[PDB]
């Protein structure tokens, strides 16, 4: 005999909030401190989120079966009516909020009527996007950003954000992204002129996904495979459900900067208290997070949970108390529709209550919602920046002489003074890159070439020579040059990240316009220094499985050494290949402005920073130049000596 | 004995709804033409927009009474529940959106239920709000605005004019309008550093309205008077239900230039044919627009009007195709619930109708919405400038020489050059006013200055001397100066509008800090020139009902002539009240910066162009310098010979 009995009513697409409603209620019943010798009843109806009428006429089917609470899980919809109609049956409704998709959630802004008691209890706490999202962007003191939003998002969910930061004077646009990503970069490109199109990408370095992980992994990937955003894009994405399959997948699609925030639920860490909540034990599908369904549950499922928990615990002190109130057969729209008489009793009892769950701490407050919340996060590999809730508010912040060799190079290590009586002065853009560093780090530094000005070959003894040999034997500290990082090198010496991308390119007099058009024409014949890297380099691409072979056919009587190719190619009829950079930086400042570089290969090996084997510092220089690429300052030192401007 | 009861939800704020719903009820029982032998019966229920669930029990207890139809007028709160609800018992909805008081429409959003029939047909054509509005903007050829609504819009319903302008690339801020308008512009203060408030009076240079009238007479006062908004400022008004009184009282609130962009109903001219359709006649409150009740309609009365007009006919069709279905007695949420099984042939009938009336020509498409809309598009006075409509889009667009007479001022008229064998050249403001009238209007000009250097004094013959006096004898045709416009001088010539405001000023040496500081003290003796205007002017208001009364006793001994009194601040201890114009001048091109001007009283009279007497140009020039005014191009020119930039 059941004198315990409650409503749950669905939106379709809530078949985990029912697997997980009915797996609290067995579990329950199981519990003999709670109810000890009464069972819980339910009846489950699954209705169109988008019919509110349905949603009534199944719910009054329901409160006709006779029932204590409502527990309804379904979207702002249908919400409106289950709200009110609670309100006229005096029958509690337990409200989760549902979003379509897994989109971040907007508050229903329902306006409901305030001249009846409200028998309402939001089971989710308040929607503080705006407050977190502005946090975030003091923070990272950003000022001109845009705002990305999917189909499925309530823009009146930023309808104070947007006030605020135009309060603040921050040049804040929005977008749909839709539901066609494809269509949608493809059509930018019709309607913006390529002068328009650069003020996009260059907004683009500051932008804010407020939408689910779904079409954020799909949009991440398109903007980086069109090639709208680099590595010195900061995007912050923000959403309640995030789980950790969508993070790393987040991570793996991204490049630069990715911030990720989303809510997180404060439960126990012993593997014994994460099942128990005090004497309650939990189905191990919900509380063990090495279990698929657990990993795999919606947020939704864990306040189904708390709810009947607490719907337990609300029941379980009426019966105590002796002050119960049994179910009424109500009938709605009728000529005696009446109240349920033991409604107004039981409301005050649920909205007092408070249980541990898999949420955390369950309770309510005066107004009947939910007061607690958290969010973590997330920053990239991706770890944990800090964390957020409403009452704490943000938490969690978001010199000796080492000995430099150097190999002359324009415009990476130059000679930029040389008077007699005064030390020797260095400038360049590998200089710069030591100088940010030296900045930074707060070390000093003192600078000599290598003494053979060679970069570095191993030698039969098993000694190195120039560069990276006198790192070997501890002469300098630290390898600053145009020096690329090359496996043999590596094994030596140990390298940095990259601080700029090596290419081989080739240039021309004043009708090639890449590699592929040098390497198939025969009236510019073309070569690069004799038994180099660059001669080895395009020699071991062409021996091996469609135009190193055709390049290394035409090299191999055309080749030269160290500066001839330049003026070969100035009083001759000559292609010279080499380094990219080196002959980008010779066509710019040319005084005839007589050549322009094509080429760019993809660069297989890129330039680094030797340090003796063994180095305590490397993983730091590493952090800084991540950091000015990262940030752009690469791109502010790059142009200092590869300007686009047009002297040539 | 009644055949035809139609159904009536109203929200309690549609009062006016209800009043013309039951006139255009009688006014259909008198029709002999339509249903010649039976009336029309009808049942109407006043409800709580914001309760869905009150809008479904009391529409059943309509649909229990018998009905043929469903006419409501209510938000978009309790519009689902009522469409799904029709759908289910088969009843025609009629759905007329009210939008809360008097905001501006947004669609519904209600993705409503596909799966099943819709029984609802919109009778107000759909929300082409993004659609006018990026037409607007497209005209005027804006690229930074900021977009206000107040708190009742919903912005969704610029969810695509959002996407459409981030698409073209133009700075587009959204601000809501708080109900509280006098705090939030205080509020502005605090937030915002002085350096970083003129960008938001810059902005502001070119808005968007999207709000009910009140708040938008409210919200245009509000920024006249703390001038955040000047003579060059363009707004756009834009909403559907924006009537004449409203009208006139936003362009008496404004400054510059406003346009206003409205719903309008194409109806009939003629006297007679304004309260007939065909043999149809219209009682005289809601036809007649010299009636008080017709002009304060509400749009939504002409939908409700139109909508029983057309329901009648849609009974009258039935009726005499012999086709008839006679109303049944409907429950709601019952066991044996069952639809109107005359509904889908009376859904169709409707559906395929068509009326003359109030709003035009009503009918509806296969979507089952109203198709037709219609928008003016008014422009200051305020005139109309054009017309809008979804079908055509937009309609109606948004040298001879003469002898200029002048007298010499800095920096008004000025000999820039005069070099031996070369005609004299000049420069200045007026002229420069001058050579853009002579620029847009495409006359040419030939310029002489007075044969006295003076502006112009009545003789006792009735001749006038000076400036004024050439153009009484017809010796010049246009008088360029800095000439005041005064009242004597209006008898003898025609002004145009005044291109800058004149103001009395004085000069200081490097404590005084205004006039009110300068009329107190006598540390510092002070006059301007014996006789003069000025000297007259100070003189005029003293003697008249509080500085000018110790104005004029101090200067009333301490006068001079001409330009000593700019001596003599500089080499003495005295202040030299003048024209704060020409001071200002003096101030900024001072060769040693040993002066500042103070004063800028309350301009009762500014400089002007005069003409001879009854010239046909007076219109004309008095036109291009209102829009140099209305657009900024004097601030530009204002800029030139008084910039604050700080050289002095």
């Amino acid at each position: 005999d059941s004198i315990i009995h409650i409503g749950a009513i669905f939106d379709e697409s809530a078949k985990k909030d029912d697997e997980v409603f009915r797996t609290a209620v067995g579990d329950l019943n199981q519990n003999e401190e709670i109810l000890q010798t009464e069972k819980i009843t339910f009846s489950v109806t699954f209705v169109d989120g988008n019919n509110p009428f349905q949603a009534v006429q199944e719910a009054c089917e329901l409160m006709n079966q006779g029932i204590l609470a409502l527990v309804s899980s379904i979207g702002c919809t249908s919400a409106g009516s289950l709200q009110s109609l609670a309100d006229a049956m005096h029958i509690p409704h337990l409200f989760i909020q549902r979003s379509t998709a897994g989109t971040p959630r907007s508050g229903c802004g329902l306006t409901r009527s305030n001249r009846n008691d409200d028998y309402t209890l939001s089971v989710r706490p308040p929607v503080y996007l705006n407050e977190v999202i502005l946090r975030v962007v003091t923070e990272y003191a950003w000022q001109k950003f845009i705002i990305f939003y999917d189909s499925e998002y309530d823009i009146r969910g930023i309808q104070e954000f947007l006030d605020k930061v135009s309060q603040q004077g921050m040049d804040v646009a929005l977008q749909k992204v839709e539901n066609n990503i494809n269509k949608m970069i493809t059509t930018l490109f019709d309607t913006m002129r390529i002068e328009e199109l650069n003020r996009y990408r260059d907004t683009l370095r500051r932008a804010i996904l407020v939408m689910n992980p779904a079409t954020a992994k799909s949009f991440i990937s398109e903007v980086v495979e069109t090639n709208l955003v680099a590595f010195d894009c900061h995007w912050i994405i923000i959403n309640e459900e995030i789980n950790d399959v969508d993070v790393q997948e987040l991570v793996r699609r991204s490049i630069g900067r990715l911030t990720i925030i989303r809510q997180t639920f404060p439960v126990p860490q012993n593997i014994s208290q994460r099942c128990f909540r005090g004497n309650h034990r939990i189905s191990s599908t919900l509380c063990d997070p090495k279990d698929p369904f657990a990993q795999n549950m919606e947020i939704s499922n864990l306040y189904i949970y708390d709810t009947v928990l607490l719907l337990a615990n609300a029941f379980h002190k009426k019966l105590q108390d002796r002050k119960w109130h049994s179910m009424a057969s109500l009938s709605c729209i009728r000529k005696n529709s009446k109240p349920w008489q033991g409604g107004r009793s039981m409301l005050e009892t649920i909205k007092k209550g408070g249980v541990n769950g898999l949420t955390g701490d369950l309770e309510f407050g005066e107004n009947g919602g939910n007061p607690n919340v958290h969010f973590e996060i997330l920053g990239t590999g991706v770890r944990k920046l800090g964390c957020w809730n409403p009452v704490t508010g943000l938490n969690g912040s978001l010199g000796v002489v080492l000995r430099v060799v150097t190999v002359l190079e324009e415009p990476f290590v130059m000679v930029s003074e040389n008077v007699l009586g005064k030390p020797k002065k260095y400038q360049g853009f590998s200089i710069d890159v030591l100088d940010a560093l030296s900045n930074y780090l707060g070390f000093n530094y003192e600078i000599y070439v290598a003494p053979d000005h060679k970069y570095g070959s191993p030698q039969e003894d098993g000694t190195w020579n120039g560069l990276v040999g006198e790192l070997v034997f501890k002469r300098a500290d630290i390898g600053i040059s145009a020096l690329t990082i090359t496996p043999d090198r590596e094994n030596v010496v140990d390298f940095t990240t990259r601080y700029m991308d090596y290419s081989v390119g080739v240039l021309l007099r004043r009708s090639i316009q890449s590699l592929q058009d040098l390497s198939k024409q025969t009236d510019i014949p073309y070569g690069t220094v004799l038994d180099s890297a660059v001669y080895q380099h395009v020699r071991m691409k062409g021996l091996n499985p469609s135009m190193y072979s055709q390049m290394w056919r035409m090299i191999n009587n055309n080749v030269l050494e160290s500066q001839a190719g330049i003026q070969k190619v100035k009083y001759g009829n000559y292609a010279f290949v080499w380094d990219a950079a080196v002959l980008e930086y010779v066509a710019i400042n040319d005084p005839d402005c007589s050549f322009y570089t094509v080429g760019n290969t993809v660069a297989d090996r890129g330039y680094g920073i030797a340090l003796q084997h063994g180095s305590p510092y490397r993983d730091v220089f590493s952090q800084r130049i991540l950091e000015l690429q990262q940030s752009g300052d690469m791109d502010i030192l790059k142009h200092k000596w590869w300007p686009k401007n047009g002297q040539c």
